[PDB]
């Protein structure tokens, strides 16, 4: 570049460049004619070819150069066990490791931390020395949550990131293109080959107006994501824009931009402004903050960009808001779920409340949380519900610690929780419920899918803004109105909370912490890698099967799944989380929360020759041993959720060929074709009608498989009657070759020696 800027304090030698962004940008804008959206700009601006990449939303497949990779250590560790067998010496762009999905909310920070270290030494060094040997940075253990030091230290305006986690959208409250992926996307950016993503679509949401009082950043997307659904965001970008932008602060804009993960948006971004300006200062990159004002034509949308739907949100009518209880869509006003709760039959008192998460944990989230602790304290009030914070990362513990804010929550009986997931992705020895209790529990987290947070199928999750939680977990119940009901203090005098007041960001700077990284030696020409041949914990992978030329008779059901049926249905977290580097043990936990149509039940399906129902795990693997191959049948949006490629490789290990649905989720798909088995779509949806547990199936057609072509598919009914059907599929001539070679993995070895 001219400039000459460096991306990061930990990549002082990879400088920043908006002169390709721009030049890319400018070829592109020049073979369209148009006005782009901002998210046009950025991922155009990406392309590997921009003079010749065909161009069309919803339609072709972009092929793009990310700038940087983020892992997070339960999905890192399949990542670089198949980039060890790319067989490739080191990454090919920026790469970290953050650990903070193996430690469990017990009894509190530090000693929840001791534990995790002690209980997962083994798959912390294997992450800690393969990047010391690949060139991945490594931030070790308790150092915070993967989005917060992603947009603290790594996130800038015009970056295009890689992340192996749904909530990887986090980053563009920093005005980047940050997107979610599965491990063996990662091992192609980090390999150096280019990386495939479906033109999306743009959904603009116009803010207008003024956040006040009660209303957080939070609310934006809680509102949003009831208006468009889990089903709504499929396949576009969320772009935000209008007056109201200015309005909110960086943190709050990564936190709508993290929770538009849950209406299915392949990233939401929001534009360049002076909020990102102050905060990039803050976080000590004042210099990409002044190269960004130079370069703030290519980091806004053009006017007149065209949005292929727009929302319309005025801030300044918006008041507070509690999703769920069971998906984070069911919209509420803070002031009618009361009422619901009892019409509904919503257990009403509020057991656990929490804040923090990745989510909302800012010194911004902190303080406003604090200011409303300060007053409950001020009346002899304290928690009337079990309250547990959680630092998204060493930096927040340590400046709010020190800021004061921390005293104050634990004065009001909150506990601080390690700087990790946490209760977040279901790690958690939960204790003041008994299993199967009903209760309700109150977070500031963003997924509130069932037994996510406990795996108490009956626990009644809202998530909300962290002073609403503060708020409702003094009270106790969710009955309570902050805006407008009065508390009882210590003293018998009411008195009412007033709506909190906090500093954006620290009036001193940010106490960075001590000893959370560890760099890549480029020195260490000699570091080594060891999976204990034996280990219960790591396994070295071992090739899929290539395909046979033919075509997939007599295709078994495995399961018909009824209704919604999310990646933690078929690889559950939770305890699983210890084996996420062991591919045949965490295979055990294949479908097991599935609902079969057949019976109404998890994890009982029938055995085709045996005719006893049992564990779904089981019967595949019978099937695999008697060489049966066999088909998952689903509905919509199936592999919904969380970016977990284990849903995708473990149905490939016990002898699974295809999944045919009614719609996928994104992520799930690409990780389906990337392991060489067969995602496709019924071309009518009322055919899923057809298929029952007992029919055989024979996809015909692979011989000739084309992009296009649908494929289709005979049904062979116990009767001697068949039906014949049509399934489409999205593979390109690119993602054919993945199928062929039985996995993408094979493809990119065949490119060097075969
Ligand atoms: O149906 C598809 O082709 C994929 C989906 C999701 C995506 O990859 O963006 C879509 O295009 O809506
Ligand atoms: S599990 Fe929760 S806290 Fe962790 S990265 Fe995901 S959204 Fe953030």
């Amino acid at each position: 570049q001219r400039a000459k800027v460096a991306m990061s304090h930990f990549e002082p030698h990879e400088y920043i460049r908006y002169d390709l962004l721009e030049k890319n940008i400018d070829i592109v804008r020049k073979r369209l004619n148009r006005p782009l959206t901002l998210s046009e700009k950025i991922v155009y601006g990406h392309l590997d070819d921009p003079a010749n990449q065909e161009i069309e939303r919803g339609k072709t497949y972009l092929r793009l150069r990310p700038d940087r990779v983020a892992m997070q250590d339960a999905t890192a560790q399949m990542a670089m066990l198949q980039f060890i067998s790319s067989g490739l010496p080191k990454v090919a762009v920026p790469s970290t490791i953050h650990c903070d999905h193996l430690i469990e909310a017990q009894l509190g920070g530090e000693k929840d931390l001791r534990r995790a270290k002690d209980i997962n030494q083994e798959v912390y060094n294997f992450l800690a020395t393969a990047g010391a040997k690949y060139g991945v940075g490594f931030w070790r253990p308790g150092s915070g949550i993967i989005h917060q030091i992603i947009l603290e230290n790594y996130a800038y305006p015009g970056v295009l990131l890689i992340g192996t986690d749904s909530h990887t959208p986090n980053g563009g409250g920093l005005g980047g293109i940050c997107i979610g992926v599965g491990g063996a996307d990662a091992v192609d950016v980090m390999a150096g080959i280019p990386w495939e993503l479906k033109c999306p679509k743009v959904i603009g949401v116009k803010l207008t107006g003024s956040l006040s009082g009660w209303t957080s950043p939070k609310d934006v997307i809680l509102k949003v994501a009831g208006i468009l659904t889990v089903k709504g965001g499929t396949g576009a970008i969320v772009e935000y824009h209008g007056p109201g932008v200015d309005s909110i602060s960086c943190t709050g804009m990564a936190t709508i931009c993290n929770m538009g993960a849950e209406i299915g948006a392949t990233t939401s971004v929001f534009p360049y402004n002076h909020r990102m300006k102050k905060y990039l200062s803050k976080t000590g990159r004042a210099d990409i903050a002044n190269l960004a004002d130079e370069f703030k034509d290519h980091l806004v949308p053009d006017p007149g960009c065209h949005y292929d739907q727009v929302i319309e949100i005025n801030l300044s009518e918006l008041k507070p808001h509690i999703n769920g209880p069971f998906t984070p869509d069911l919209a509420h006003p803070v002031a009618e779920v009361g009422s619901v709760a009892e019409k509904e039959g919503w257990p009403l008192d509020i057991r656990v409340g929490l804040i923090g998460s990745c989510t909302n944990s800012s010194y911004e989230d902190m303080g406003r949380s604090a200011a409303v602790a300060k007053q409950a304290l001020a009346h002899g009030l304290k928690c009337k519900s079990q309250f547990t914070i959680t630092p998204g990362s060493e930096q927040i513990r340590a400046t709010i610690e020190r800021d004061g804010y921390a005293q104050v929550l634990r004065d009001v009986g909150g506990i601080v929780l390690a700087n990790a997931c946490g209760p977040c992705i279901g790690q958690w020895d939960r204790k003041d419920i008994k299993k199967g209790e009903k209760n309700t529990i109150v977070t500031s987290y963003n997924r509130n899918f069932t037994g996510r947070n406990d795996a108490n199928p009956e626990t009644h999750a809202f998530v909300t803004s962290p002073e609403i939680v503060t708020a409702l977990a003094i009270a106790g119940t969710l009955k309570f109105n902050p805006e407008t009901d009065f508390l009882t203090g210590k003293d018998g005098k009411k008195f009412k909370l007033e709506a909190p007041d906090a500093d954006e960001l620290p009036r001193a700077e940010f106490d960075p912490g001590q000893d959370t990284y560890q760099h890549p030696p480029k020195d260490s020409s000699g570091q080594r890698v060891d999976v204990s041949p034996t280990s219960q914990r790591l396994q070295l992978l071992e090739p899929f099967d290539k395909w046979d030329g033919k075509d997939l008779e007599d295709l078994q059901i495995l399961i018909k799944v009824k209704g919604k049926c999310t990646t933690d249905h078929i690889s559950a977290a939770g305890p699983w989380l210890k084996f996420r580097g062991h591919l045949d043990n965490i295979s055990n936990n294949l479908l097991i929360g599935a609902i079969n149509i057949e019976n109404r039940k998890a994890n009982s399906v029938r055995n085709a020759v045996t005719q006893e129902f049992g564990p779904v795990p089981d019967t595949a693997r019978y099937y695999k041993q008697h060489g049966i191959r066999w088909v998952v049948i689903g509905d919509e949006n199936y592999g919904e959720g969380s970016s977990r490629e284990h849903s995708a490789l473990e149905p490939r290990h016990l002898g699974g060929r295809a999944i045919i649905t009614k719609s996928f989720a994104r992520i799930h798909e690409t990780n389906l074709k990337k392991q060489g088995l067969l995602p496709l779509t019924f071309a009518d949806p009322a055919d899923y009608n057809k298929i029952h547990p007992v029919d055989k199936l024979t996809i015909q057609g692979l011989k000739d498989f084309a992009p296009g072509k649908p494929l289709k598919c005979i049904i062979k009914h116990p009767n001697g009657t068949q039906e014949t059907i049509l399934l489409n599929h999205t593979f390109n001539e690119t993602q054919i070759e993945w199928f062929r070679a039985g996995s993408a993995l094979n493809r990119m070895k065949e490119l060097q020696q075969k």
